[PDB]
Parts: structure tokens; sequence; C-alpha cells
């Protein structure tokens, strides 16, 4: 009736060994798929990500992996962008959102220089902006939580395997910048289930 | 101590009922843990949540709140502001505005200065650290058609840019919810 | 007082039993002496002891953490990291990585930036400080195999590096224990 599942006493950091004090047993009305019986199951094995108080263990937590690699699909990768301000929609831009990445690059090919803009990347989900992270399968939110708040620098993005390379160029080649899209576009739910312009053109 | 734990399978995109949650007495109570069940009572649950889970963290929305004030044939992009670029720290979100671009050709090995308005009417979003729904302002977001999303890239980084406000009697909030460029040769002579 | 000494000509790479050893009482104890017999029983010595020798330092392990970790197919080698290169801190040891490079080719005169897939599928043994056997990390260690060392080397030197993380539903941990450059006419076109 009532079976017996075992939890974590104490905060177990990242790459820790698992020894007879850390954990403790619990009598609940339902066991998880995952969750442990014995404490013997687990002494000697190494948890992979950070565990908080209290947590259930879990299978999972015992297989090579991080943060970020638990909140992606295997058709997909993750890569860091440099973001400011500017960038970042002035900083109103948060996990869960989908963009559209914007390139301003000087081309310089036939011994002449020539400003242009193009879209490369549409519809591209956001999983951190600065210190927050987006929440996996798991229901797990593992956003650093810190005092003395800097103002964030960087932003993770989920890219296509195709688009990976394409992403690079362009942060390298110019300049970024980042379009939000409607909410009411249910991208989220959906996902659950340019010709380049030149100033010859702008200018009459 | 008391802590709500999911009573069967709660499938992706699923709204939370009585028969749904369980209350079970824990020595520890983990970070975002929920203690009466009325609290978690009409809210949705974002990611599938297996049977006897402690319930937290898959009740937050994810999103912004840029994305709640656009439309789909929209996006929302930010531009850097000054006091004279933006109508000497007098403009406010849910304004209109006119972009006006000044730039230097730099084609045919002669340079010639340029003034041209590029997008009209767009919407102001967001003010610096002001949004609806002691420092400096540094940038401002506005609502661009999905189409000028390239022209306000392109003008932005290739001159300089300047809002004029336009005004209130015209009635552009409810029309939304239902040429040339000058050169100094014009100018001067 | 008591000190430990070998009671026979003792060969490299022996176990330690309690017919090997002998107990002496000395005036001055040397660092690194070991005091009762059951300190030394079971451990190796890895170089030869003569006999009578106070046994200190010839009972410890040459090597280091890092040689561990590996296997003979496959080498460990460190790159600099910053929070772009390293998905802004979110990477920690146990991870797949794919290795991007960007580089600025020049054979002809003329300048063409480039970007390629350098290395599929690399573990992480160590990020800055933290090791599976505050101040801002920079440098991780990968597992390389031994065909790919040097290509990693030029990509690191010639250029500049990103990681890209790999799911963790691929499951390549399971597996391990049993294209063409992309220039600037491709993107803008």
């Amino acid at each position: 009736e009532r079976k017996p599942v075992l939890v974590a006493s104490r905060d177990l950091p990242a790459l820790a060994v698992i020894g007879r004090d850390d954990l403790s047993v619990e009598l609940l009305r339902t066991a998880p798929v995952g969750s442990y019986d014995r404490p013997e199951a687990l002494l000697g094995k190494r948890v992979w990500v950070a565990v908080p108080a209290g947590s259930i263990l879990s299978a999972a937590t015992l297989e090579p992996g991080g943060p970020l690699a638990r909140t992606i699909r295997p058709d997909e990768r993750a890569m860091a962008i440099a973001v400011d301000e500017v960038v970042g929609g002035g900083g109103f831009v948060l996990p869960g959102d989908y963009v559209d990445v914007m390139l301003f690059v000087r081309d310089e090919r036939d011994g002449e220089s020539t400003p242009l803009a193009q879209l490369v990347l549409p519809g591209v989900r956001v999983l951190t902006y600065g210190e927050r992270i987006a929440v996996g399968s798991d229901g797990q939110d593992r956003s650093n939580q810190e005092k003395d708040p800097r103002p964030p620098r960087t932003a993770v993005l989920a890219v296509p395997e195709d688009g990976v390379a394409r992403l690079m160029l362009a942060s390298q080649a110019g300049s970024l910048r980042l379009a939000i899209r409607s909410k009411d576009e249910e991208l989220y739910r959906r996902e659950q289930e340019s010709a380049a312009l030149s100033l010859d053109q702008l200018l009459e």
C-alpha cells in the first residue's frame, strides 16, 4: 500500500558520491518510475547533476549529462551567442521565447564595400538568458540564483543541426540582433506535438 | 512538511483538478513545492508529469512579456536611444513615432549626405525600464511590421536614427484595433 | 619513536605482507615514515627497496588523475574557454560536445571567412576546477581520439573555437561502453 522511496537529506553538489548520510527513506502512496527502494542500490554511485534537498532520487540523475543537455532533443544543439541590451530586446527576453536572428555585415568581395542585412535563423527557442534556464521534461529548474545581479552577457539557443555552422559565421562576420515573435502563434504548443537588402534598395 | 504530489499521470497542457493532486507529509520540503491544494487549482502544467512526482517548476509559463504585446504579423525589436534621438526624454510607451535616417552614401567615390523616412507610425512598446503589459534610458523597443525588420537593422547600423512623435488626435490606436531622399543639393540651392 | 623498516630485499612492483616489514624504535622519526604495520599492508612499492631501509615515498603511486579517465586509443588535451565558448557556464563534466571553428583563410591574396565542424561527440573530462575521476573558469580538458589531436591544435590556434552541446537522449555514453565548409557567399544569397 504505502511504498518506500529514497530521497536526499541534504544538498548534494554536482559530481558527488553518495554515502549513507546523504540518503533518507520516506513512505508514500505512489512510487515514481525510476525511484529506488533500498539504500544499498545507491551507495557508491555518482550524481552527475546537483540534487536539491528533499528531491526524490531518480535513475536519470545517475547518468552522464548536464543542465543544458537535459532540455533539448536529439535533432538539436545548444550554442551560445554574445548579447547586450540592444541585441536582447532591452533585457526583456526570457527562456521559452521564440526569436528571429538578423545579421548585419559589410561585404568586401569585389574591391568595394557594401552594407547588408539578412535573416539567417527563423523561429528559434531561447534556452538561457543570463543566469536563467528553461525547464525540461524532468520538471526541475536549475537557474543559478545569486546575489549582486550583474547585467546579462550571454544567451543560449536551441539550433537545428543544419544551422549550427550558419550561426557561427553570423556571430563573427558581423553584428547580430534578435526579433521576438508573438505568443499567439503558439509555436510552443506546435513543437510539443531571405533575400538580402542593400543600401541602394533602401535609399530610393 | 506538507507537499503536493501528482496522483495520476498528467499529460502536457492539462488543467488541474482536485482529483489530480494529493498531499504527503515529508521531513524536508524542496524549493518550489506548494503546501495547500488550492494554490495549484486551475493552473496548467506545461510538461508531462509522471505519477507520484513532487509538483514544482512544471506549473511555470514559458515566455516573456514582450511576446504578449504584439500580433502574429509583427515583431519586437530594440534600437539605441539618447535624449536627442527620442523626444527629449518625453517619449512614453503607447506612442507612435516615425523613424528618420541620416547616412552618407559613399558610392562612385564621392560622399553625399542624405535624409529619408524609413518607417512611419511605429508603436513604442518599451522606453528604458518602462513597459505596459535615476539612470538615463539606453534602448527602446518598437513593434515593427514583419517586412520592415531588415530595413530597420540596416538603417540602425548604417547611419544615424531619429524619432518624430505623431499627434494623439490622429487616432492611430483605433485604426490598429479596427517620398524620395533629400540631399544637400536640394536644401542649399 | 616507532618507525617501519624493510626486512628483506623487496623487488619492484611487489605487494607488502607482514613478513617483509619490521619495527624499530628511533629517536627521530623522518618525515614520510609510517608508525604501524597495518598502514602499509596491501600497498605496493614502485621502486626497489633494499634491506634495512626506512620505508617512505616508495609506496606512492606515480601518476595523475587525468590518465585514469581515458582509454589507450584516446588522449587528453586542454582548450581555452570563456562563457561564450562553453555554453554560458552550464557545461559540466560528462557532457558530449561538438567543436566548431571560425577561420579567416588567406590563400590567393583575398581573405574568406569560413566555418566548419572539426570534432563531433567529444567527452568533457574537466571544466575549470571540476573533475570526475569563486573564480571564472579558464580551461576545459577534452578526451580526443588519437587521430584528431593535431586537428584540434591547428583549430585552436588558426582561429576561434566554439562548443555545441548534444542531447542526453542520444545515449552516447552507452555507445562508448559498446562536411563542406560554409562561406559568406552561401549565407548571403
